[PDB]
């Protein structure tokens, strides 16, 4: 079902914080999202929107701020295949998010809203969350 | 064996660096060590040497500058052991590098040396490395 997993970050991030997320893609999975959020009501900004799309052959990078998205930014490839599991890792550094899938580097996004406002990540969409892991 | 690796680092490492290093502690292993050097010279400065101890069971960190070395900190017991894996991430932030040894954040080192110097990073001793990635 999707009720998107929700996970609070207390301290909120910096550089140097790293989200370790462990899934499995359905087999019929259509597409799944990691949003890193500035707020807990519906519709508050999103600094990060990450949205690998299996059906249409892309993932695509985005943020929203008072309520509109913005410059939608598309990464090289899908590193992600129905039925197999992956891992995935964003890191903060000063100067934007570093997504990392299955050991390689897979792109960087500069940083549109202050990483500050970041206070928690949710994980929704056609997905088998393993794990959430803040380090 | 797996090797004396060395890695360059020529823009040097910023907050949001991540060090993957995977490996094998083998049979009769006495200790390794995790450099984070600032030249290629030999007795070069270190930012960061991290030092399992299998022979004394404790987990030493330090640094070297100028020289000379500085004061070690001890890691809380020895999260390591002869015959087995491990997986360590060395993360660098803003005032420190965590290490996180088998999914479990073990160790702050405050910064001692600014992180724009380190340029190499060196595995050697008793182990048997499976691969270090830098991202």
């Amino acid at each position: 079902s999707n009720v998107p997993h929700k996970s609070s970050l207390p301290e909120g991030i910096r550089p140097g914080t790293v989200l370790r997320i462990r899934g499995l893609v359905p087999p019929n999975a259509s597409r799944f999202h990691v949003n890193l959020l500035c707020g807990e009501e519906q519709g508050s900004d999103a600094a990060l929107h990450f949205n690998p799309r299996l059906d249409t052959s892309e993932v695509v990078f985005n943020s929203k701020e008072q309520g509109s998205w913005g410059r939608e930014e598309r990464g090289p490839g899908v590193p992600f295949q129905r039925g197999q599991p992956f891992e995935v890792l964003i890191i903060a550094s000063d100067d934007g998010f570093k997504a990392v899938v299955g050991d390689a580097q897979y792109h960087h996004f500069r940083h549109r809203l202050p990483l500050a406002r970041v206070r928690l990540v949710e994980v929704g969409g056609d997905v088998q969350l393993d794990s959430v892991r803040i380090f």
